[PDB]
């Protein structure tokens, strides 16, 4: 129900012009060899499998079972420059090109288009990014450092997060874009702060007056970027502390979910307990790294795929000692 899968995208125009090289060697649909280090994953799309099948065996089943009222949560790691933005989002107006997000949104509008009045469909969204582990409603600049709580049960839910009711998919594509234009920035093109966005897809059977609250997580997950050569300037240092914990706890959450563990360390983050609700329950959490083939980024890529690695962790080693 956990899985980590790996897309790589296919090289650039200024890649091949400029010479860069091929670095990523690719056996099975699941390993991706690297200098000589091999990575297995659940699946390892290559730069040839199209947006349609990373979409299929990535998040189809996520949004059918929040279309069912169960929960799920999907996340991106990785560099701008490795196919993240490619990945999730790609050229919207091209039906190949298509990104996971818009495919999920047109998905789950005509899910909704097809079923008879007497279902009656709410989708509200909700966007907010976690920034030196401060809170931010990306739909309300003016509500900052929120609150997390637990509601009759020991649910954590952020208090006073912005909820819209969307109706249409090109009304959740504006909230993305409205949502994105209001992060922190401060000081480029990388990522630096945890993106949250959800889509509650609600339900109730007029009659029976049964009423059914999937919610679907998209995350777009900081990035460990290498060691800058200026150090103690300004925040980047505290970024850099920041993003190692927050992803290590997220880390250490889905790997303690993977083995079924009883005890889940969520509350050693903030956003572990945001997502507490949709990562427990047995409920389907895909972890999406993109990486780029060019060696020009082999640096990033190892990066990326040993978080990747750190998700579900390894299990080997054998040396001989005398006496």
């Amino acid at each position: 129900n956990i899985k980590v899968m790996c897309r790589f995208r296919p090289l650039n125009e200024s890649e091949v012009n400029r010479g860069d090289k091929y670095i990523a060697k690719f056996q099975g649909e699941d390993t991706v060899v690297i200098a000589s280090k091999p990575y297995a994953f659940d699946r390892v799309f290559q730069s040839s499998t199209s947006q349609e099948q990373v979409y299929n065996d990535a998040a189809k089943k996520i949004v059918k079972d929040v279309l069912e009222g169960y929960n799920g949560t999907i996340f991106a790691y990785g560099q701008t420059s490795s196919g993240k933005t490619h990945t999730m989002e790609g050229k919207l107006h091209d039906p190949e090109g298509m990104g996971i997000i818009p495919r999920i949104v047109q998905d789950i509008f005509n899910y909704i288009y097809s079923m008879d009045e007497n279902l009656e469909f709410h989708i509200k969204v909700s966007y907010f990014e976690i920034y030196l582990d401060k809170i931010r409603d990306l739909l309300d600049v003016s509500k900052t450092n929120l609150s997390v709580h637990e509601d009759k049960n020991r649910v954590p839910y952020v208090k006073g997060a912005t909820e819209r009711f969307v109706s249409s998919p090109d009304e959740v594509m504006d909230t993305i874009d409205e949502g994105k234009s209001n992060r922190h920035v401060a000081v480029e093109h990388s990522s630096r702060s945890h993106s949250i966005f959800l889509i509650n897809v609600k339900q109730e059977n007029t009659q029976t007056e049964q009423k059914l609250s999937g919610k679907l997580y998209l995350v777009d997950l900081a990035v460990s970027e290498k060691v800058s050569k200026t150090g103690a300037e300004g925040a980047v240092l505290d970024e850099a502390k920041n993003i190692n914990k927050s992803l290590s706890a997220l880390g250490n959450v889905i790997s303690a979910l993977a083995e079924g563990s009883t005890y889940v360390p969520y509350r050693d983050s903030k956003m572990t307990r945001i997502l507490q609700d949709s990562l427990g329950g047995n409920a389907r959490t895909t972890i999406v790294i993109c990486c780029s083939p060019s060696s020009y980024n082999e640096s990033e890529t190892k990066s990326t795929l040993l978080f990747g690695q750190r998700a579900k962790t390894i299990k080997n080693t054998v040396s001989v000692n005398v006496e």
